[PDB]
């Protein structure tokens, strides 16, 4: 129920979003029924016939709760008059391109999976995520607070420049929150007090405007924005009351004229009143204000911590310099596994003539393989490609000394005799005989680009930086909500 | 909500089981958890939140309820006293052997599939089954009771040796239902009334029998059977509350002694009381008898009709006709085309030192194609094989009459070029070599085969005939209901 610190989520939101990346539920490909993912999710991760999942798909999509929506949905997914979404079969969803930044490298053994209910399935402990999500989206105990995408990487990089960074360094890029429902946070004092204890109380306004009728002189109250989390039809219920009940004195008229082009709640005032007297008392007795106690508290590890902005972004960091290492050495291994068998290939089509003549000689192919790593292999044309001064850095890390390039001649392992009778004859035209001698060439530029990041620690940090200023020209947006140096 | 008269299906039953069949949830793999294949199913084919799609895949599985259990349940799947099943995600499932003789030859072309509800996935409109289900397990507006595969299986025989045959003579074979909970049928009256016009009431009474001790002279009422769709513990209650209101006299105890090795329920007799007129007031009173309107309607060409037991096995038979039909065009199709493939094969490893030359000079796969289907080749040591296919028959129905042999000379389509391309090298050992030579004979004689069905209909039922013997020694058993005269 307290949400991991390194991505900002919960096991059922994981549920969700591996499932989705598991069908190919891309960003770029066509949407599916919500029940398709849903289903899913119940065979295999959560095998109950509750609503949770699709509740959580649910939020997942909406504009008004997300600040960067994870889910991209196509149908009546609610709104913020508290209407409900339609039924599973009904609504339509995919990926956000931005989820697909939080599962990168989910392929490379860059984190943890689990087991699922029967042992059947796994699903990861935590995302591979390049997008600091907790900060970004935030999470609602602890209460924390969406933020915008530029200003948090842009703390990132001052963190990653000045670990001795302050609390105020970091607010130099990161002012307070940014809600999805933009409106105005009076006062700056409770944002301070939060990003240095991890605690502090801050105070939501919505946007509202008097207008004046060029010739009556008749005032109307406009309200363009309004909080985080309140309830549009609510509230106006509540004015309602207030009138009706002489709690609140001044209006004559009240009404929303709210459409798919933007919010627009219409409170006409009396004459013998005063439109901001009216206003100010609005927002004394209404969520038109509202109080916002940011408490900031995640899994750090599988523990409960309160935890300060320093500590939030110090973590997502310490957590890409892992997700890199690992991601690093999954691409080494996987790279020498596919020169390894390169070389076979090009050494076949080396001795090309001896190989056909043992193979066509050999009654079943258990015994050409045989044959074959029997007997070394002369290196022919391709000598000045394998031998490379002692460079012995392309090898599988398993591979036996026993095996390779030895005395000028090359000695097979049985899997490098199967890949070889495994070979098409296509591979025997030229174009394609250059584009497996090319594959190698690039993977042996790729194995020390991949050993340089393993061996120093500032080109570690020149991957992330790189990786995070893409991550800010591809989803950054603009600041939404004010933030007022008064009240 | 009707089932299909030819596979005994209604669409919910259908979505299950092709379902399992697409996750691989077969007879003779690993039990999967129940709440896997529901997942499968809300998702892919019946997208609703509800209990549906699991009681379905419940009864399937029970052996009081269905004479033929389409599913293999592993855990709690309730009794017959009517307790429910466990949960979900503590039971498992997987097809019965039974049901893959129900979706036999999906595979082949041989029944049309419909959209499902999105239009992203594919379904079958029927089964292709070789089971003649509706008949054998029944479906309970319709009301169709089940019946014994030995005796249904022999009156389709009789059917397909006589389609003149007369209900009389189809009741030879088939004298009434067969219920999986055994008892008897009192009556023969209801049953030919039924089998002649589609509509009858029939009697279904326990078995009990009135014991009496040497030593003591009481008498013990024993209830070995009950009948079908009858609570047992429901009916244990009523006898109990007839004896406290004194509706039935003469009952001393009352005790289910019922276990692993039976049912047995003891309804010991008062000395003032004689055994076999209270038996008589349990039938007259309670579910130890009951009726059982037969009510045989069903869906043929997509309608809803009354059908009596001719009509009924008529249309599985005209079923098995066509099913039969549409897969021996789809093995011919698949026989010639597998053909046209190995003879390329078979001159190209004739030709073996050419097209290795050829093909390493081309500096590209496509410019290697258009060489090597340019030029014809020699039939070599192979042609003897050609020519035993000498009828023009293993050649596929859109191959010109350009390809092929021509004044001793081969000429290669483009696919045979790909596929002499696609070749590996370990295709050059010889037991390799020769496997293919094998096989391409037996395809002649498959091919034969194949021409002969679709030429005779004759031949065709001789493999009908087949089948149905088949299905006859695999699965049918003894009868278990026992049919009297009256009473």
């Amino acid at each position: 129920a307290l949400p991991d610190v390194r991505d900002g989520l919960k096991p059922v939101h994981r549920r969700v979003l591996y499932a989705m990346n598991v069908l190919g539920n891309d960003w770029n490909k066509a949407y599916k029924k919500s029940a398709r993912v849903v289903g899913d999710v119940i065979g295999k991760y959560h095998p109950h016939g509750d609503s949770a999942v699709y509740d959580t798909i649910v939020r997942m999509a909406q504009p008004f709760s997300l600040r960067y929506m994870l889910v991209d949905g196509q149908g009546n997914f609610g709104s913020i008059d508290g209407d409900s979404a339609a039924a599973m079969r009904y609504t339509e969803i995919r990926l956000a391109k931005i989820a697909h930044g939080l599962m990168a490298d989910l392929e490379k053994e860059t984190v943890d999976f689990v087991d699922n209910y029967d042992g059947t399935e796994k699903i990861p402990d935590v995302m591979p995520t390049k997008i600091p999500n907790l900060l970004v989206n935030g999470s609602s105990a602890t209460n924390i607070p969406p933020h915008n995408l530029t200003e948090v990487i842009n703390g990132c990089l001052a963190y990653i420049d000045n670990e001795d960074i302050s609390i105020e360094g970091l607010m130099e890029h990161i002012p307070g929150p940014d809600f999805p429902t933009a409106a105005i946070i009076n006062g700056r004092r409770g944002i301070e007090e939060a990003y240095r204890t991890g605690r502090g109380k801050v105070y939501i306004r919505a946007r509202a405007e008097v207008e004046a009728d060029a010739k009556t002189g008749r005032e109307t109250i406009i309200v363009h924005e309004i909080p985080y989390q309140v309830n549009k039809a609510r509230l106006i219920e509540k004015i309602a009351e207030l009138v009706k009940d002489k709690r609140v004195e001044g209006i004559s008229a009240l009404r929303d004229e709210s459409d798919k082009d933007g919010m627009r709640i219409v409170i006409e005032v009396k004459r013998d009143a005063v439109g901001e007297v009216v206003l100010n008392n609005l927002y004394s007795q209404t969520q038109l204000q509202v109080s916002f106690g940011i408490n900031m508290v995640a899994l750090h590890h599988g523990q409960p911590k309160i935890m300060n902005l320093k500590d939030i972004i110090s973590a997502f960091v310490r957590h890409r310099r892992e997700v890199v290492t690992r991601r690093t050495i999954f691409e080494l291994r996987k790279a020498r596994d596919r020169a390894h068998i390169l070389e076979a290939l090009a050494i076949a089509l080396a001795n090309i003539d001896p190989i056909i003549e043992l193979i066509r000689r050999a009654p079943t192919p258990a015994e050409a393989k045989a044959a074959l790593i029997s007997r070394p292999w002369d290196l022919g044309n391709v000598a000045a490609m394998l031998e490379r001064a002692g460079d012995d850095a392309a090898r599988p890390e398993w591979l036996e000394p026993e095996f390779g390039v030895r005395d000028g001649q090359y000695y097979l392992t049985e899997q490098q005799a199967q890949a070889i009778l495994d070979l098409r004859l296509q591979k025997l035209t030229g174009l394609e005989h250059e584009k497996l001698l090319d594959e190698y060439k690039e993977l042996l530029e790729q194995i020390a680009e991949l050993l340089h990041i393993l061996g120093s620690a500032d080109r570690l940090m020149e991957v992330i930086r790189e990786e995070m200023e893409l991550i800010r020209d591809q989803f950054g947006d603009e600041r939404r909500t004010e933030i007022t140096a008064e009240l």
